[PDB]
């Protein structure tokens, strides 16, 4: 763990040589389109973002105090329905159980029947408290956990054939929000998104999640553009933000144009049958990514040549030409 991070403000937030080597680019190929993008959640690649379920790295102190600002201006942001409190004791345990196995120096976990002892030393934690039983912790459990766990959490009912968004800690969203999204259906929330609904992608992605059984998670990547290492990209905040993509130049592109990609696992919740979607949000400056010759390319390409209605819903518009401008000095060919 670095020294602390801004994610707003000054923004301080840096990759070193090791995350920028890690960062999970996102482009298979010269451009991009939508599809279903979902493979077996399986560790692969040691050291990668894909060797655990969930993936904590050197920005982790950072980023839980930047969940823990968004929360004390806007506690909103985490929604449970009292349907949903047992997911979010499932959630609880999921993430506890994982996290002290995968990085045993940062967290513990010991446990007699409902009786559990969390130490989250990264964080200065010790946690004695009772399973299933929300005044035995200092908040309601979903908020309890994901206060310590990287990037943003919707948890679904599966019911009807359907999933609904009943339950979320949402604090580093690409320009969406949970308020709004509570309770809708999984074509409903995803209703904006242009294109993908002609394409069946939402319907085969429906069937998929449906059938996602305990111990057989899936992942997929998403990606978007922040300007400025900017977590909270809300709809919530949007005064704070949405002006900056107005200025954007020719000699600042570098430093405030990040790439942003959203590590995505979706995994059954074994109490409740509930589905989690975690969203492990990324964050890579280009001057960062063109460290990296083939990404840069790579990225050039995508940028010239993404339709613009994808260009449009994805934020890229008013900086785009600049953007591409810039990203052509790395591209030979052109
Ligand atoms: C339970 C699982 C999921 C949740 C909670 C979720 C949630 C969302 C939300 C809230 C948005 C933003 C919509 C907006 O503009 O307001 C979105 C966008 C999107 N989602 Fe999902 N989603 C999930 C699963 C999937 C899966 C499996 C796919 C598979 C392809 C997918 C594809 C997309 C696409 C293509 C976009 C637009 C993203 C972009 O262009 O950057 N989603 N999703
Ligand atoms: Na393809």
């Amino acid at each position: 763990f670095k020294p602390l991070e801004s994610y707003r403000e000054d923004f301080s937030f840096r990759n070193s040589p090791a995350a920028i080597a890690r960062f999970p680019f996102p482009f298979p190929e010269d451009q991009y389109m939508y599809s279903v993008n979902l493979e077996p959640a399986v560790s692969r690649d040691p050291g990668s973002v894909f060797e655990h379920q969930f993936d904590v790295d050197e920005h982790y102190v950072s980023e839980m105090a930047e969940r823990a600002r968004v929360l004390e201006l806007d506690p909103g942001r985490c929604l449970v329905m009292p349907h949903m409190a047992q997911a979010a004791w499932d959630t609880l345990a999921m993430l506890m159980e994982h996290l002290a196995r995968d990085y045993p120096q940062h967290f513990r976990l010991t446990r007699q029947g409902d009786a559990w002892h969390w130490q989250n030393l990264a964080l200065g934690i010790d946690q004695r408290f009772t399973f299933g039983d929300p005044a035995s912790l200092p908040c309601e459990p979903l908020e309890y956990i994901t206060r310590q766990m990287q990037g943003d959490f919707a948890v679904l009912d599966q019911r009807d054939g359907d999933l609904f968004m009943d339950a979320g800690m949402v604090t580093c969203p690409a320009d969406w929000s949970l308020r709004f999204d509570a309770g809708m259906s999984f074509k409903q929330w995803h209703s904006p998104v242009p294109m993908a609904h002609q394409m069946g992608v939402f319907d085969r992605a429906l069937k998929y999640l449906l059938n996602i059984q305990v111990g057989a998670p899936v992942r997929r990547l998403n990606w978007t553009l922040t300007i400025n290492p900017r977590l909270d990209t809300s709809p919530e905040t949007y005064h704070e933000w949405g002006n900056d993509r107005g200025k954007v130049t020719p000699d600042n592109v570098g430093r405030l144009v990040h790439l942003r990609v959203e590590l995505q696992l979706m995994a059954r919740l074994p109490r409740s049958n509930a589905l989690l979607f975690g969203i492990r949000t990324y964050l890579i400056s280009l001057d960062e990514l063109v460290s990296n010759p083939a990404w840069a390319q790579r990225l050039h390409r995508v940028m010239r040549d993404l339709p613009d209605p994808i260009a449009d819903y994805k934020g890229i518009t008013r900086y785009r030409q600049t953007l591409v401008d810039w990203l052509r000095r790395f591209d030979p060919e052109a």
